[PDB]
């Protein structure tokens, strides 16, 4: 089996992309963040505390009859940005693109932290990462690829995010009309439950390429990219004016500049961001100050190859029982 569903940014900004997933029967359709640096599967629901559902659309599993609660299981999770969320579990049934698999665990949430609150276009989280992640308690339950794997064409999903645009995420199939030049694969540890992988340097704008090893994950549910300070010190020493700003929390730059290109190494391969990726767009409302979409890593504990990246190439999360990730350009 395949499944192709198209990806779309939540606002002009590109801070998150949504796509929507059919869950029940008869299906009731949510617009899920996709994120591959999670494993949980949650929903806004009918459960959710009324307060802090503000223009969602919500799961209610009492319409689906595919839906069983899980007896005993609960689920709590915390995000690298401080954001939460928490409840309780049912199984049903789960289509994404054409792509269906029975059974899967949807977390139903009772409770979201107010960003999510606050975020009305995203109703709820689908996890890809490793299911070592996921976590649901007394056990732990498996992500809808985990599910699906077994039954795909070839035990892989692609993401295609857009610049200011739609995308598309893939299951079973690479789209080889979707990038241009070859894929370069490259090792990935799982050993932290993420798609984790080394990058063989970079380079800013037309600039030499610096050869260094930079370990990161790849993670479409995180906006920016978040790379050493030495290598965002650089980047930002290129941008006139540019500055890292301690009340802002990162690195701002005059929304009159001209940004650089950003390049990453995969392999000898080499992916390519375009400043425009960069432009997260007046820091407050009527600004003349642009928040920097690369910001360092210091104080995460671990280098992210988020939305900013990704969206430059296409990439193939190769689940086979090594996994590998892809990417080429496109």
């Amino acid at each position: 089996s395949t499944g192709s569903a198209t990806t779309t940014p939540i606002d002009s900004l590109d801070d998150a992309y949504i796509t929507p997933v059919q869950i029940g029967t008869p299906a009731q359709t949510l617009n899920l963040d996709f994120d591959t640096g999670s494993s949980d599967l949650w929903v806004f629901s009918s459960e959710t505390t009324a307060s802090e559902v503000d223009g969602q659309t919500i799961y209610t599993p009492s319409k689906s009859t595919t839906a069983k609660l899980l007896s005993g299981a609960t689920w709590s999770i915390s995000y690298g940005d401080g954001s939460s969320s928490s409840g309780d579990v049912y199984t049903d049934t789960v289509s994404v693109g054409g792509l269906t698999v029975t059974g899967q665990a949807v977390e139903s949430a009772k409770k979201v932290s107010s960003s999510f609150t606050e975020d009305s276009t995203i109703d709820g989280l689908l996890g890809l990462a490793f299911s070592t992640l996921n976590t649901v308690s007394p056990t732990q339950q498996k992500t809808f690829f985990d599910n699906a794997k077994a039954s795909l064409d070839s035990p892989v999903f692609t993401a295609d995010l857009g610049y200011h645009a739609p995308g598309t995420y893939n299951f079973g199939f690479i789209d080889t009309t979707a990038y241009t030049g070859s894929i370069t694969y490259t090792a990935v540890s799982t050993k932290q439950g993420f798609w984790e992988w080394t990058s063989t340097g970079y380079a800013v704008g037309s600039g030499t390429f610096k050869s260094t090893s930079i370990d990161g994950i790849a993670d479409t549910g995180t906006t920016l990219l978040y790379l050493p300070a030495t290598v965002v010190s650089a980047y930002w020493a290129q941008v006139s004016g540019a500055k890292s700003s301690s009340s802002v929390g990162g690195y701002v730059f005059p929304c009159s500049a001209t940004l650089p290109s950003f390049t990453f190494g995969v392999g000898s391969a080499r992916i390519v961001i375009p400043g425009d990726y960069i432009d997260f767009g007046p820091i407050s409302t009527g600004s003349s100050s642009c928040f920097g979409g690369i910001q360092s890593s210091a104080g995460i504990g671990i280098n992210i190859f988020g939305d900013v990246a990704l969206k430059a190439a296409f990439v193939v999360f190769n689940g086979a029982t090594t996994p590998t990730l892809g990417f080429a350009s496109k």
